[PDB]
């Protein structure tokens, strides 16, 4: 009943069967096996992984069910991580498997997607709610508290089918750390590198466009022409939106793709798809990424793709994580409408020398560290973690969210600490003095009126929210530090 | 001036980096580099490679010229003509390692420039490229005609090569008619002894006993194979690499794989399953080289221009006895089971046998790095159509029965027809030496002669030397047929031809 790390994948391979998607996952794991094994050994050497209880874990991929790319990568990496950490995983990709595993009892943790969660509620019936606190819900784009709370969402006039699960929003697991109301899960970036001679290996004038679908290339000719002034333009398109000068390789194997990326100086974003793995994979191969700037930023308010998504988060660019957490020289964020910004970026990139780069949180060891911490430390099944010693209170100005204020102090909003900031005497300890006070059910409180020292406190604890700016008042905001290149975990959270 | 073997690929990689087309060829060479380097050194140690003249060699790939309408997509092994791309890469590699001075061309402009610049001693070119060569050079193209070596997968038979005879026979193909020495055509497999076999190298770098993998990347190849596949599926999982509605739902698709990933899938696979199409090509040999058995659809009756649209217009009447005749005849059981798909019993017994077989990776010597180096080096040093070889000492005359070709009669003696010797068999005096006495004789311009009527001791001799032909059966008479031995696993070369 204690967990032991695994260092061989044969059992994993036998458990991942009967779906095309798992065939693809098995191949990526085989490519990545040596990296994985080194990382689990390296982690266990640096950090105490003794005396962990072996958990029985349901992994339900609603995505692969009949009754129902980055999601499949994340699933694979989560499964791999759980297996290496020594947990007892029950993989389900059908209603029948879901029924049996749950019907068998002793499940202690449930990893599931949004489509799988509807299936869980239906299959289990009313008692699904008895397992609520064990759910970890892979949800790429994130769910904000305002949408997660079914009655509040309705009260706010939201007309989406999504959200309304009434979970602790930290139970939503996201693709990138864009939504501090949620937990960041992420994935691992594949890299097969060479890393010294990379500038010799690279064909200095070779660009590769990101975008397998012809429709994504609609209206990018001028942009591409600028790029083509300095660089060959290559593509992998499965073609009447593609300029005649494009060297279209079509569908390439993973191994042929890796070769092409090895030789590529610049991976070119068109604007869509949003926030995938592929720009990080190019950067991991020493490519620069030209990242379309979205001014105005894209959200449910102006973009069809985002209408109905249970979040008001806005995207500042095609890949905001790349833009903000990586930046130059690897990533050049440019407005496609500004021909001069594009041109200068391309010229700079041509004259740059860059090394393969991967943020630590997207390596094997990084992901193992993160998910191990969540498994060992995150518990929503009691009345904890992160430790209160990590709390640093900041005051957001009007029109500024708790998300924003923590960010600009080089911190991150930590929603589990809202509870510690929700009454007069607790405020005093953080240099915040309440003259007058009152309770409201709103995502925007706890709030502070600095004119007349008035404190408004949260009266529906499910509505605590990093997201959201007070139009008039200041917000009192819970922040925490993070381990560098590992934003999911405070310094004292291992 | 003398050739030196090369043991490093940096110059080759620089040359090939000059055209986008060569990208995938560079990758295949990198995977295969160590094998190639060992083979060139091994050959030079076993066999005398000193004192070879370094040659200036044009390599013109008509296939890759914009004007032929090819696409960059088709330059990848996974999206293009597997055989042709592989062969070009392996020929270039071989020439580089042997120390020759290679001038690669993939455009009209480059062809014009390299030939426009004098000095070429040997020309490797495809059929599309040959039409291009004639225009770029003008009438003096004939001055280089003897230096041509024409990569032509499926082969050109003398009957089609001879433009006026072809027309006299009513053939309406646009192909053939080059009036070359037919040994100047270089084929993918040794199916056409009127031509030379060039071939290629099979790359080679756990096994699930009940795993079969179907050969056929496109849905259309799977049309009407359900009963065949169902039989296979009775004993084995059926996997695919397809990149949908002809494929049974039990099939386990892996999608597009290449490199180490495809090799891994093959190493794991017990049986590689042929559907009937495509014909020949490298893929079955690559599976066999990774320890897979190959289920090889038998064509009864054999496929040719007479019954199959694909073969119409091809400058040859060669028939295919199976999807992969080389695999059938030159490899055979236990690695290759040749079965009629329409015969449920044959298929089932094959599949059961294969399940219970234990077999090793296998590759005939001619498809190894060292084998191909040996072959192409011999051609370069010994084959000359300009100014003998093979030596006359290798000639063994046989008499083909009526309805039997010179190709066939040599084959059944474990020999191969050797067209350069026909000239030594073409008049009364020369016949006597081979137990053939001519009472009466006459000359005819026919692919089928020299012929012998044994009833009335009548000899018909060849009056157009360009019509000598291994291919072709006399419906009435016997043929006098030139045969030669070969080095084992190396059918291109007689025992005394190194
Ligand atoms: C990488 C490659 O050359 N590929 C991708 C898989 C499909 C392919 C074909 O069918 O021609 C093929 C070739 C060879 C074998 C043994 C199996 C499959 C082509």
């Amino acid at each position: 009943s204690l967990a032991e790390i695994r260092t061989d994948f044969n059992i994993l391979y036998s458990m991942m069967k009967k779906h095309e998607e798992f065939r693809w996952m098995r191949l990526r794991i085989r490519r990545m096996a040596d990296a994985w094994i080194q990382a689990i050994k390296s982690l266990a050497e640096k950090q105490n992984l003794e005396k962990r209880k072996r958990k029985k874990v349901l992994v339900h991929l609603g995505l692969l069910t009949k009754e129902s790319l980055g999601e499949l990568v994340q699933w694979s990496d989560l499964i791999t991580s759980l297996y290496l950490l020594g947990h007892d995983i029950r993989i389900s990709a059908s209603l029948a498997e879901l029924k049996e595993i749950m019907g068998g009892g002793g499940v202690e943790l449930i990893y599931i997607d949004i489509v799988g969660l509807a299936q869980f509620k239906k299959t289990l019936g009313p008692s699904w709610v008895h397992y609520q606190c064990m759910l970890r819900v892979l949800d790429s784009f994130g769910t904000e508290p305002e949408f997660n709370h079914a009655n509040y969402a309705q009260s706010k006039g939201h007309k989406t089918p999504w959200g309304k699960w009434n979970l602790n929003p930290q139970q939503f697991y996201t693709m990138f750390p864009h939504t501090p109301d949620n937990s960041f899960l992420g994935f691992v970036v594949e890299q097969h590198l060479d890393i010294h001679h990379i500038n010799e290996i690279k064909r200095q004038n070779q660009s590769l466009v990101y975008g397998k679908v012809d429709s994504f290339w609609k209206n990018k000719k001028i942009y591409l022409d600028i790029i083509h002034t300095y660089m060959e333009v290559h593509a992998t398109v499965y073609t009447k939106n593609i300029p005649s000068y494009v060297k279209n390789h079509g569908i390439l194997s993973g191994r042929d793709l890796q070769f092409l990326l090895r030789e590529t100086k610049l991976f070119v974003g068109l604007g869509f798809p949003y926030e995938g793995p592929a720009p990080l994979e190019a950067i991991a191969n020493g490519c620069a990424f030209l990242n379309p700037k979205f001014n105005p930023p894209k959200s449910s308010k102006n973009t069809d793709f985002f209408i109905g998504k249970p979040t008001l988060r806005e995207l500042t660019s095609q890949h905001p994580y790349a833009e903000v957490f990586i930046g130059r020289p690897h990533v050049w964020t440019v407005d496609l409408n500004n021909q001069e910004e594009v041109e200068d970026a391309v010229k700079a990139i041509l004259n740059q020398k860059i090394e393969p780069y991967m943020p630590y949180e997207f390596t094997c060891e990084g992901m193992l560290q993160r998910i191990n911490a969540f498994i060992e430390k995150q518990d929503f099944c009691h009345g904890m973690w992160p430790p209160l010693s990590a709390l640093q209170v900041k005051l957001a100005e009007p029109g500024q969210s708790c998300k924003q204020v923590c960010q600009e102090s080089q911190l991150i909003c930590e929603p589990s600490f809202f509870q510690h900031l929700n009454k007069d005497k607790d405020m005093l300890k953080y240099k915040v003095t309440c003259q007058s006070s009152e309770l409201a059910k709103d995502i925007l409180v706890p709030s502070f009126d600095p004119k007349n020292k008035h404190c408004v406190f949260q009266g529906d604890l499910l509505l605590f929210s990093c997201a959201g700016a007070h139009p008039r008042h200041q917000r009192v905001c819970p922040c925490r530090d993070f381990i560098k290149g590992q934003v999911a975990l405070c310094k004292d959270c291992l």
